[PDB]
């Protein structure tokens, strides 16, 4: 008898509901057909998974006193089907942090296809030993008739391994990234402060060196950021041909096409910051609510017999439905910091599904 199960029941209808409409938005709405948003689709596949055949299951021992209700060898099933889901969500939001820093440093659906498959297929090779060595052993898979991974091995090496390592990974890449668009917002503030320099510079100028000494170093500022390179060229040999008056009035042609170019390098530098933001707060949320399970997992090893291990493992019991919570959230952040996914949320609720 346990009013626990209500609570928990609440947990699975906002996963899978929840995850429903993000898996929907990025298949439906053209506005989300980046990389990024295929990797979330992917994650959310891997929390509606987790909220059909993990949480449910984990709702049923509730209900029998932690007792394993099901058949012996559905055990360790249940536990790496939890396993493989935890490590895929982990590894793909590393593959996120990963994939988005190169992106900044570099210049396909199926180059996206191929990052996701890759990510499953490796979540699926490290939580390999659980049935393997477990189906074999009921001793690293029951402990007083309780489904739990006993084995302190596979809890170790499975703890870092799935959850620490990655999220290592995860927490420097975003620093870089961070890092790497405040260069770029940096380095686009000063070639305007170039740019705008040497435009007041051309519009002062008596004489030819000086429109020429000025067009030659914004055509150097314009390389960082080919119309606008062009466009100063073609007012160089203006300035070398001597023609200063005719060289004044083409550099104030050029101011036009300087804003156009600025504010389009300098939106689009806005809006990954954003995106990075909202990123952020996914990858915060996991490490959070899943740290009080993994640490007191570890503690659990740690302090084997020094510690109440019948408490402990009662923490472990609220500590993996706070992580199973995770679950229920990456959907409500996409409502509150996109407009895209509010929008295509609030069009399928009202059952529109046409864009
Ligand atoms: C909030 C995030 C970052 C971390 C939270 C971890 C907390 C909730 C966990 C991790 C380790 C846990 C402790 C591990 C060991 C023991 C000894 C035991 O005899 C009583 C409980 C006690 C004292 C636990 C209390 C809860 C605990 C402190
Ligand atoms: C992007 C869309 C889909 C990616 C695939 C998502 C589907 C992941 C399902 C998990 C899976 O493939 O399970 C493997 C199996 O359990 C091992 O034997
Ligand atoms: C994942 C690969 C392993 C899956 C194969 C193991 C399934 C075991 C199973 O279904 O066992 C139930 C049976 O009723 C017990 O007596
Ligand atoms: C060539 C060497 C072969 C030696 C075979 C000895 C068999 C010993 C028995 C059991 C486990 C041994 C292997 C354990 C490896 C664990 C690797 C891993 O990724 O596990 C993750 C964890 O299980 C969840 O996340
Ligand atoms: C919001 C819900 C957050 C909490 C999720 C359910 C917690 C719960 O009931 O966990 C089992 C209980 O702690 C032991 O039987
Ligand atoms: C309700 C009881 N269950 C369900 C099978 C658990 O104890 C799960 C055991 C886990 C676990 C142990 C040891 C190492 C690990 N790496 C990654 C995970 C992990 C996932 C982690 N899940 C979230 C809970
Ligand atoms: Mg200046």
């Amino acid at each position: 008898k346990n009013w626990s199960a209500l609570l928990t029941a609440v947990v699975i209808i906002l996963t899978i509901a929840g995850n429903i409409l993000v898996i929907m938005a990025v298949s439906l709405e053209k506005k989300l057909q980046n990389a990024t948003n295929y990797f979330l689709m992917s994650l959310a596949i891997a929390d509606m998974l987790l909220g059909f055949l993990v949480m449910p299951v984990s709702m049923l021992t509730i209900l029998y006193g932690y007792r394993w209700p099901l058949p012996s060898k559905l055990c360790a099933v249940w536990i790496y089907l939890d396993v493989l889901f935890s490590t895929a969500k982990i590894w793909h939001l590393c593959a996120i942090s990963l994939d988005r820093y190169v992106a900044i440093q570099n210049p396909s659906r199926t180059k996206a296809f191929l990052k996701i498959i890759a990510v499953w297929t490796i979540s699926v090779g490290i939580s390999m030993p659980i049935p393997v060595f477990g189906l074999q052993d009921d001793s690293k898979v029951f402990k007083e008739g309780s489904c739990l991974l006993a084995d302190d091995n596979f809890v170790l090496i499975g703890s870092f391994v799935s959850f620490f390592i990655p999220l290592t990974i995860m927490v420097i890449t975003y620093f870089l990234t961070i890092k790497s668009l405040q260069k770029e917002a940096a380095d686009l503030e000063d070639n305007w402060e170039t740019l705008n320099d040497n435009l007041k510079v051309i519009e002062k100028a008596d004489n030819a060196a000086q429109v020429k000494d000025a067009l030659t170093k914004m055509r150097a500022a314009a390389l960082d950021a080919d119309i606008l390179v062009g466009q100063i060229d073609d007012a160089l040999k203006l300035a070398n041909e001597g023609k200063v008056k005719e060289a004044q009035a083409a550099a104030e042609q050029l101011k036009t096409t300087i804003n156009a170019y600025i504010q389009k390098y300098g939106q689009s530098i806005s809006n990954e910051q954003k995106a990075c933001k909202v990123l952020g707060i996914v990858f915060f949320l996991f490490v959070v609510m899943w740290c009080p399970f993994f640490i007191t997992n570890i503690m659990a090893v740690i302090c084997k017999e020094s510690c109440n291990e019948d408490v402990i493992g009662a923490l472990l019991n609220v500590f993996v439905w706070i992580g199973y919570l995770n679950s229920a959230v990456n959907p409500l952040v996409y409502t509150l910091f996109n407009k895209t996914y509010r929008s295509a949320f609030s069009r399928y609720i009202q059952c529109q599904y046409k864009e």
